[PDB]
């Protein structure tokens, strides 16, 4: 497997087989154990990595940096300003220049087309740290986390529901991943925000080969029944207009993950997941503005759920690093 | 070493969180690490550690000190600047703390209310170091006391007399007063009464000082405040984050507390040394300093160029010592 | 030259002799070989470098970072905001503080006077990563690249033309460098944008000693006749007001490097160079806005040229790193 991943880009899970994805998750677990044991071998010694961010990030950027450092690599962070990218230099040119100096490149930003163009022109591995359409490294971490908290199930045995805006990058990626791994995923939200028809048809085609199931529904009780995990994300994503809150809060509010939703699973051990950052109280400037305008306290999840014993969001966040490390080691390591 | 043991895994949020002997230990360790770097004998005690540096205010010395100290000790760093991350607009400090705590071995924070750094320190689960808040600037004062010891030819801190002039209730004034009380020093806070430190903080420091033999004097009178001082210290009259409307109201109030050569002469001490945490407004070579001094027809604000560039000024030794003392804090808490 | 380069600042090519510049070029080639062979020895192990940027950068910043990393050094990037520089703290004070903590300092920004002040006060080597007036590290990379693509010619044997805005940092530095190395350079552009007369005079004096030739001309046909390389750069530089485009497109467009200009060289082996970033199509926001407004496809260079077999811009861009490495190794190693 390892050999088959060296020099690969990591642009989207549609580009990877079931067994490649399982391999990456297994490698993540091995690297995690090694870091905890003090026995990590540095497979990226002497390698230099460029991290391009055109959107804000805490987890993803930090995960890249720490993963690189632990593995012996050095990093250059190219933030939303300070470089020539976009205003003064094309992505084809930036890809070719960075490919001359760096051993691998991460990109977070806007359209998937941009990352694909980087991936085609750079000549070194390119990794997608989030695009408007997909967020592949997040789902690797999510699946590692589900396996850790399931105590001996395979992925193909796990049932989970994603609530809210199912057509954002995280919803898209969860559906693709669930299909690839034979899981039972429910997307529970307003029909206007279900994923793109062609993406759903592609994933259903995949799911019929892997034994996976994909349910779209507006009905919370039906969607969440028997779930091991409940997942949600912000209702308006980076780059979108705040006028979207006016269009969406009324449609999404029934899909807020609150204690009643956990109770509707019927599963006393239900675990709550969120990719983060989350709006669960008034301790952010945006969350407070939205909550005040619409008369809410927490948006996609309440404080009571987010801070409960059912919440595994910080384990999930940690696993961003271990899984990003696995991607870099598989694609760039010795 | 008992001090070393009790310091492992601690935050460094404020000097009020450390004993007199712990603070002495950190100063002593700083001197050892300084000697080691100069001799080429420094051992890397932070090999494989990763540190996150959160900055919500600008910085040259503190940022650079944390980076170089980490680098020298074998650690790697992530700088998380005023924007580019999810902090504050999209993610709470409690959440940020817990996430960073999962990935990094230690975290620096520079920013606004002390309450924020305290929250980060409670929630992170790894050492959190305060690189400046509105209320306190603890790493600065470690550097200052190492510098005073290096320039005092064998005197202990408990033997040193010093005055801080100007805005005595800013972070550095607050911290100098706590540090002086801890270490048994004689400190005079010299400034307008409205800018004296909070009465509750003064009372806490007077209690600390009674057991160490320290002395705390608050006065508006410069000549009585500086008599006999080994060191004179000042800082800008308007601090980061305060409204810049304050310059109009404060320059004329604070101008009597400018450190100039007459003030040095009022000490009556030919060996007097001048200290400033930096950055300093001492001429027309900054945009802000030039605009505010020109408004009053002044050449320099809190300190003159004549004092700042004199043989009495030890500000660049003090600046260098920011690195060696931040190194001690990180080695003690994570080494 | 080894003894002579240790602890030096690298503020402008005017400060270096012909032999020192050739030594840096030769060292860059040796370091490039070592990285490609996997034999690179770390001569900056344990050194810490500060990188101050008051203007944007992709190549220069990345070059300094990768060069340092490869050589065992660590770096602090101090970007256009986040520090106390300028508004709160003087450059004399900044220099002195950074000199206490770091082993070397890079500066990219505005007036050359600022970098000179930093180099006078820091007490450690200071390197100019671009100023309004000069861009010395670029020209090292450019001359390394010419030597690689000239089939055994020496620099003193090479003829080249720079087209467009001759008084920008890159035009200035190419003229200085051409003078130092005995080259035949033509600066080809509108006379309002020819380099300062005092700098031209200084370069002519240098050229008299080295056998170099410096020509200023508005004539493209004559200017490019026989050249081995054609070089251009954007018509409006960082820190200039965007209103400059309206003045300069009409004056500069006859100096666009297009396939007809390459043809006018009479040289089937002519190669095209550009410091980058370049406006050669509509795939940047500034480039698209300006070109669309003026009915053009590409500004200083066309796509047809830039993506042609004659274009060596990515080799040149790579060479930014190997040449910055040499500057650091020579001055701090
Ligand atoms: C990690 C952030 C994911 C969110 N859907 C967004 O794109 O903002
Ligand atoms: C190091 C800066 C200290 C100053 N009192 C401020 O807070 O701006
Ligand atoms: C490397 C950029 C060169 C250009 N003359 C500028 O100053 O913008
Ligand atoms: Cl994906
Ligand atoms: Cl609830
Ligand atoms: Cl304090
Ligand atoms: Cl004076
Ligand atoms: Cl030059
Ligand atoms: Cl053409």
């Amino acid at each position: 497997m390892a050999f088959n991943l060296r020099n690969r880009n990591f642009l989207k899970l549609l580009d990877f087989s079931t067994k490649e994805i399982q391999f990456l998750i297994d490698l993540s677990a091995d690297l995690k154990k090694a870091k905890y044991a003090g026995t990590e071998q540095k497979k990226l010694l002497g390698k230099n990595i460029a991290l391009i961010f055109e959107k804000a990030s805490t987890r993803t950027r930090c995960a890249f940096e720490v993963a690189a450092f632990d593995q012996g690599a050095q990093v250059t962070y190219i933030g939303p300003s300070g470089s020539q990218i976009g205003d003064k230099e094309s992505m084809k040119d930036t890809a070719r220049v960075l490919g001359r100096m760096y051993d691998g490149i991460q990109y977070r930003g806007f359209g998937q087309a941009i990352v694909e163009e980087l991936g085609a022109f750079a000549g070194v591995p390119v990794w997608n740290g989030l695009t408007d359409e997909f967020h592949p490294t997040q789902i690797l971490a999510d699946f590692l986390t589900m396996l850790e908290h399931s105590q001996g199930k395979a992925l193909a045995d796990i049932q989970f529901a994603y609530l809210g805006d199912a057509r954002n990058n995280v919803g898209n990626s969860l559906m693709v991943g669930a299909a690839k791994m034979g899981m039972d995923i429910r997307l529970v939200g307003p029909q206007a925000y279900w994923p793109d028809e062609e993406l759903v048809a592609a994933c259903q085609a995949i799911a019929k080969q892997t034994g996976g199931k994909i349910t779209l529904t507006e009905n919370v009780a039906e969607g969440v029944q028997g779930c091991d995990f409940l997942y949600t994300d912000v209702w308006v994503s980076m780059g979108e207009s705040p006028e979207a809150w006016d269009e969406r809060v009324a449609l999404m509010k029934p899909y807020q993950v609150n204690m009643n939703v956990l109770k509707q699973t019927g599963n006393p051990n239900v675990k709550f997941m969120h990719c983060l950052p989350a709006f669960h109280n008034d301790e952010t400037t945006i969350g407070k503005q939205v909550a005040d305008k619409f008369g809410m306290k927490g948006l996609e999840v309440t404080e009571e759920v987010f801070e409960s014993e059912h919440s595994i969001v910080f384990d999930e966040a940690e696993n961003r690093m271990h899984t990003i490390k696995a991607v870099m080691v598989a694609t760039l390591g010795s």
